[PDB]
């Protein structure tokens, strides 16, 4: 939702654990987005639940695994 950010900077807060803790995806996947620097978005709700509107295959899917 227009909320895009350098996932690297987000991970840099602690590591991939925090980024994977706040977001909804595996670590390896986080690598895919982090190392490859793909267009990743995160739309938080309130209590902490957030979606990951990432850009791959030509679609913005909110990593809901």
């Amino acid at each position: 939702m227009r909320k895009k950010l350098d996932l690297k900077k987000f991970v840099e807060d602690k590591n991939q654990e925090y980024a994977a803790r706040a977001l909804g995806l595996s670590q390896k996947l986080i690598e895919e987005v982090l190392k490859r620097g793909l267009p990743v978005y995160v739309e938080t709700n309130k209590d902490g639940n957030i979606k990951v509107y990432i850009t791959q295959d030509g679609i913005t899917q909110p990593f809901p695994p």
